[PDB]
């Protein structure tokens, strides 16, 4: 036969090989540190021969040039892992073509960005040699690349770009991308802060955020740009950014829950190479990308891949070929780009935005670069990486190289290039001198943020009977032909009954609070593991048609007034992924993104929230004091000693009480359905943006004593301290009391039952419903009503090193010495675990506490 | 026609798995060219095959009960190896092998239906709908024994846990029934304990048809799904290092196999999965490949897969380390066993991870008291029509003529009758009184007067090792002074913190101990202080001075070794791995170092669920050391605190030792005590940063040769100098670096009326030594606990409450001197830190 047929078969193989594996041979590294193949008779003599390609006839030389330019020069394209053929086709059409050369104006603009990037760093090196700044030097191309992302988003008519990033070039991005004034950055280096800058305990300069407006230079549009605050914990901000963006999209009615699919707020997430591969929160956050409850229509990721992590080489930081391989699991295309090629970096940035817009999904840019100086500006890197730094020492920076290219192209002269650099440096010198001339302020110890947010003078949380009845009736206002599961129907009927007749249980009180907020126009977002039904089969926020699988959400009916007009409210209820770190981070972020939303995250059991410890420690408990960033997120933590073992017993009350300071969080363990209802309504309506930690029940959901009357919802309020009903409403005599038992949570009912059984008029039980801030005034006033008390005990089911005793045992006698001197503890022994593993052992220990309290 | 065939072969290999008949629920060119011959790359050379035959091979390999994902793998030899085994005829099992697979399905289902009958009201997380897990695991272990491997170590969650314990590991049925009965012997009832579906076991597996045996173990775990994953890897790595197999071994057998089970919702959602996979090829952590099994029942409690993950498969995360993925229909026992054996063979051939995604279903509710039709009515209507895998396989064998119905029933009734007999025997045992759980504190006790001092010759040897450079080695010019200073300190004293650490580890190595040290940038040290490894300035070659201590002066080995690594940028998986390693080799000295103590909260699940509580819950002992750089230096709220207060709150029952040493010699003695005491309990050390280079924080040679660990330290002026204790009216109790600032202030103002006492060991509290020290100051009228940490942090929250209760004649009236209570661990400003620090010093001497 004709050997052109064999040769053509090799050409088809070559095209497939460049598309699939060309990235492995691409010239992406600016440092350049690193017989049995059947050719089917194809050789260098066939370069001028025409071959069949799938439709079109082209020379081998031309096929090879297109493939080499697309896949083996300064851009390594990874996309053949993507399931959708239309997405592979979209990328092929855009990468397998001769690109239009940028205009001289565009080239000068890119150079102005590289000038600003390097000169900002060398200026800080000259003025503040002894201070850490985590310089971008060796990765200056990040600045024209981020400019190109934002400019392309503005071109698509998008509303906002929200950035999260680590330390690398942070100050540079704040000044040269977001627009944080140079004067402000210099004042941070000077340590000369005004009262607004010195507010709260604060944080380091490379953790701060900013907001501004990006104005296009080549078009008629502009776009909002924000950069969120973060702790040192690398990648921890990733789910926070997604939550922040989702809240903004929901507000704009764009995205998943919106009337249009614009997803008009873009998450722009930066990463370091060692952190992106090593931190599990990265995989957890990527796992949220296509979920109905969390999708943001695609995140644009940029890895500042300087092929080092402090002193650690990539071979000790990851097991994958690329630091970006984790992102392929959600079908993200990956673009590896040579950081010494500013034009390729800007081109990839615009392509990434276009892909995100076309398919509303994640895209990753792996910018290969290097770190000119040590990890921080005081560290010597040649001690551990002598070869890398011998190579770095021979390298001209990307600014110098790009300037030489423009001088060579005839675009600019050396004199013009020199003058432009001196002008920008002169501007920095002027601002530096102006800041240095400012009046120095006296340095004082940091101050508590407690008084910055206070409850409004007037706020009622009580609702009328009509509201309770409406929420009860909503549970039986089923869509026509809907088939309720036969074991769910009694719950719906019981809710209508409770709404009109009382004996309201915990699960219905929660829905009365959320339903009444929705009716008042509030957005309520509730999520967690199996949260739609409830772990304890108690919530049924969503019910499923037994015959069709169709879903009905009773509380959504409260978003429409009886006359048919919308209230402005909405109920967004989701089953989360099996994640704690990313889920809690997302809900924290969501509440920051929309301060007017009611946002609740529910742990399956409180015992699993330690999986989100970095978010609790670094954002929830401390973001207000450190950054002035406010969150109103609610954490619901099922808690209680029931004999189910050490991972089904405790939300670690003691840890949240230890973290507590400056009124940063509200911490509560309500004992009645009505008090929980009032707590949630207070939290949603007070205008205070501070997290709420609630220790919620499990068996107490179905305790027939733990029910509330209609008047507790219509004629009461949140009560931080509760007395026994026999003293406030009944015929109980407070003067007969000689022993006072102070407690919190479900053990109250067991203590009250024992009191009734033995007719102990000499013992009274007082509940502390709000654990923090301690209700000092209400507690003192309650105790003053018992003048004949001779002994006081703090009773708890938790071990002695757990529960409220570690905090209360120390704070109550100090804060109220005339009431709690001599306060003694009644609890389980101190334990390494939160409880015994045996239900029988739990029961014997529980009885010991009750016997000791009445002994 | 020819071009259509090569692209058709590539389509089946790359995407055939998307059309494979893998789900047991089933919830979701020209036609005249069939007899034409085409050239293909055969497994024994180029072949000419009919398109009809090419298509039948591709459909059987990639579109029946096995979905093969492998074309993401970079190595062409690995893709070829998989093709050779999947694109050829599979070995048909013998009748005896088929009967053996059926015996495993019988045990799997009958164990569950027996527990359903006897204990209807107790959770057991039944394997029903996934019984093929049992012959699958049997096949993995049997194939490992066929390769002559030493041990299989299993970690798994709740799904079929009791079933695996009884039918794979060999945990006695009498023991499992006693747990359901709640009638435990004193050993079973020891400590606070844990739920039955978290327990472990060990035994010996004997091949049914071959001539080998293999050890099989299953480790304990908390409820926290996937948290045990890095613990399993650490446990296996420690066992491999002991056997001289694997990464640091004389052979590349990696003869201890990690077998890691997962649930589908947990595998996709928990970040510790990606962190643990990321360790798989690292020199410090590699175990030569893990075999993963996902019991993929297409549900997570009430949650559908579309709400649990964003990837096509729950296993997609594993593709990042080039693991092949085998998706297999759980209703096909023979395909499940075949994939299991193929996975072992792949792991042995390439010493890398392999994933088996077993598609199955959950017959009952999430737990046996939950009603799943409320949220998944369609799935459970389909499940209600399904014949189980045991019934279906029995019908196949009866139809094949292998067995009769009578033989099938007799075999099932025999197993059930044996369960009934053991159940009756356990139920006949008298029930005794249930008591409150007891503290494990007295279970482990330090020997009387343990000597940790070393002689001058040992110190000198470790100093001299720093300049015993390999021939032609070029030391970096800024590293050479450190090596020279170490030789000087070894012979002349003024030993600093970093050298005291290396004197402790070096002397343990010389005594024959394995020392494993790792953490972020730990080879050099975050504060450029350690230099455990030095790099040749001209060639990049590495030299490890302490490795020289593994050889005696006469040339014989000591038996010791120094394994020092830079970790991945992980806290959760790294801490879990080091905990696991210490469990795997109790004789090893194992230390993990946080970059700053402020980042160890990233490993909170390991601290809470394994380190602080594993002894009380499971009787599992770990001697892992956590080194947490800590101290108020003005570097911000994430470069200041290891959260001492949290470790002291977690502390109970003597489960951990917690210390904040103030001198290099006291740290040396602490490490040597920990390595030589024969006690297996974690040690938490709050270590210094600026104090590494504080010229006052240096130790004398006699502190190493003639002393021991001191849990309480007095000022040198009273123990050795001419200081008068009777002049003291104010006592300052403290811990850590603030001692030096308090001592400097006392010397500057000549304050003979003030004494400073350090508590070096924070937990267990040194009650006797503290009381005896305070008794030496009879004229003290006021006592203060001084700390740089905020009032709600540091040792005050625990000491403020415990010291007046345990020593009332010494600490009644104890007052606090500290920073105010704070939401963050410190101010963000170095200038603000400095003003606050001066306030503490002024208050202490006010
Ligand atoms: C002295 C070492 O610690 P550190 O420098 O103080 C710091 O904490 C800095 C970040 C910060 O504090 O904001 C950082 S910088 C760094 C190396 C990062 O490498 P890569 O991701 O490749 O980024 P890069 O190459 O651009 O740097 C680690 C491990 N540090 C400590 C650290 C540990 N673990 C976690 C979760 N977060 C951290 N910040
Ligand atoms: C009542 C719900 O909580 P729970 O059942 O008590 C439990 O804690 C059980 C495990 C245990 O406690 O050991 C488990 S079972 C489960 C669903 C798992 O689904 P999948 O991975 O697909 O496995 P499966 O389908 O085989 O079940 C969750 C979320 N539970 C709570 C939980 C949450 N978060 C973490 C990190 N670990 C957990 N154990
Ligand atoms: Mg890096
Ligand atoms: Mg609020
Ligand atoms: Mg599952
Ligand atoms: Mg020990």
């Amino acid at each position: 036969g004709d050997s052109i047929e064999d040769k053509n078969a090799r050409v088809i193989e070559l095209i497939a090989a460049y598309r699939n594996r060309g990235h492995l041979m691409a010239d992406i590294d600016p440092l350049r540190l690193d017989l049995d193949v059947n050719s089917h008779g194809l050789t260098l003599w066939d370069l001028d021969r025409e071959f069949k390609v799938d439709v079109q006839r082209k020379k081998l030389r031309d096929i090879l040039s297109v493939l080499r330019d697309a896949y083996c020069r300064h851009v390594g394209v990874e996309y053949t892992h993507i399931l959708e053929p239309e997405q592979q086709r979209w990328i092929q059409e855009r990468v397998e073509t001769k690109h239009d050369k940028p205009t001289v104006a565009e080239q000068k603009y890119i150079l102005s960005k590289l000038n600003a990037a390097e000169a900002f760093e060398t200026f800080l090196q000259t003025k503040y040699v002894g201070q850490k700044r985590f310089s971008l030097e060796g990765a200056e191309t990040v600045i024209p690349m981020m400019d190109a992302v934002i400019d392309q988003c503005a071109e698509h008519g998008l509303d906002e770009v929200v950035i999260a990033m680590p330390h690398r070039g942070r100050l540079n991005v704040l000044a040269n991308i977001v627009g944080k004034p140079y004067s402000q950055i210099f004042s941070e280096f000077e340590g000369n802060l005004n009262p607004s800058q010195a507010h709260g305990s604060g944080d380091v300069k490379y953790h701060l955020g900013a907001t501004g407006t990006y104005i296009q230079m080549f078009g008629d549009n502009d776009i909002e740009v924000s950069l969120t605050a973060n702790p040192s914990h690398l990648e921890a901000v990733d789910p926070v950014l997604e939550g922040l963006v989702r809240a903004k999209q929901d507000l704009l009615d764009t995205g998943e829950e919106g009337s249009d699919n614009r997803f008009s707020v873009v998450p722009l997430m930066l990463h370091g190479d060692a952190a992106f591969a090593g931190q599990g929160v990265v995989a957890e956050t990527l796992n949220l990308a296509l979920l109905r409850g969390y999708r943001t229509g695609g995140t644009i990721h940029i890895v500042v891949n300087n092929q080092i992590g402090f002193t650690t080489a990539p071979t000790d930081s990851r097991s994958s070929e690329y630091c970006t391989d984790v992102a392929k699991m959600i079908g993200a295309p990956i673009f590896h780009v040579n950081g010494d090629d500013p034009e390729a970096c800007a081109w990839v940035a615009r392509l990434a935005v276009d892909f995100r817009q076309a398919f509303k999904k994640d895209v990753v840019i792996d910018m290969l670069c290097y770190r000119r100086r040590g990890h921080n500006e005081g560290d010597d890197p040649s001690m551990t990486q002598p070869y890398m730094y011998d190579v770095i020492d021979t390298k001209r920076g990307s600014r110098k190289a790009y300037t030489e290219a423009l001088i060579g192209r005839g675009d600019i002269s050396m004199k013009e290039a020199e003058d432009a650099l001196r002008d920008y440096q002169g501007q920095l010198e002027r601002v530096f001198n102006e800041v240095r001339e400012l009046e120095k302020h006296e340095i004082e110890p940091s101050e508590s943020v407690e008084a910055d947010q206070q409850i409004p003078s007037k706020l009622a949380t009580a609702v009328d009977k009509a509201m309770l009845q409406r929420i009860g009736d909503a549970h039986l206002a089923l869509p026509e032909g809907f088939t309720v599961h036969p074991r769910v129907r009694p719950v719906l009927e019981k809710r209508r009954e409770m709404a009109y007749e009382g004996r309201i249980d915990w699960a219905f009180a929660e829905l009365l609070a959320l339903g009444s907020l929705i009716a008042e126009g509030k957005l309520v977002r509730l999520s967690g593991q199996d949260t739609q039904r409830g772990t304890f089969t108690q919530r049924h926020a969503v019910i499923v048609d037994r015959k069709t699988g169709e879903e009905f959400t009773p509380l959504q009916l409260l978003a429409t007034n009886p006359d048919g007009t919308p209230t402005g409210g909405k109920f967004l209820v989701y089953n989360s992924a099996l994640s704690e770190f990313a889920a809690v981070g997302f809900e924290y972020g969501y509440s920051v993104g929309n301060p007017d939303a009611m946002v609740l995250w529910e742990a399956q059991f409180g015992d699993f929230v330690n999986g989100a410890q970095s978010i609790i420690d670094e954002f929830i408990s401390s973001g207000e004091a450190k950054w002035g960033q406010l969150s109103d997120v609610v954490l619901l933590l099922p808690h209680g000693h029931e004999g189910q073992g050490p991972d089904h017993t405790s939300g670690r009350i003691e840890r949240f009480l230890q973290l507590w300071a400056e009124g940063s969080m509200t911490i509560a363990m309500p004992s009645t359905p009505a008090n929980y209802f009032h707590l949630l309504r207070r939290h949603g309506k007070d205008g205070i943006q501070r997290p709420l930690i609630v220790f919620t029940p499990k068996s107490m959901l179905r305790n027939k004593a733990a029910v509330s009357d209609i008047r507790d919802f219509t004629e009461s309020k949140f009560r931080s301290v509760l007395e026994e009903p026999m003293y406030t409403d009944g015929e109980g005599d407070r003067n007969k009391v000689t022993r006072l038992l102070l407690t919190s949570g479900k053990i109250y009912y067991e203590l009250a039952a024992r009191k009734a059984k033995e007719n102990r008029e000499d013992v009274a039980i007082v509940r502390i419903e709000q654990l923090a801030p301690l209700p000092r005034r209400r507690l003192a006033e309650t105790l003053d009503r018992y003048p004949n008390v001779k002994e006081k005990f703090w009773v708890q089911e938790e071990p002695a090193n757990q529960g409220a005793w570690p905090s209360f045992g120390l704070t109550l006698p100090e804060i109220l010495p005339d009431h709690f001197t001599g306060l003694k503890r009644i609890s389980r022994r101190a334990m390494s675990a939160p409880s015994s593993g045996s239900s029988k052992v739990h029961a014997v220990e529980q009885q010991e506490i009750l016997d000791t309290a009445f002994g």
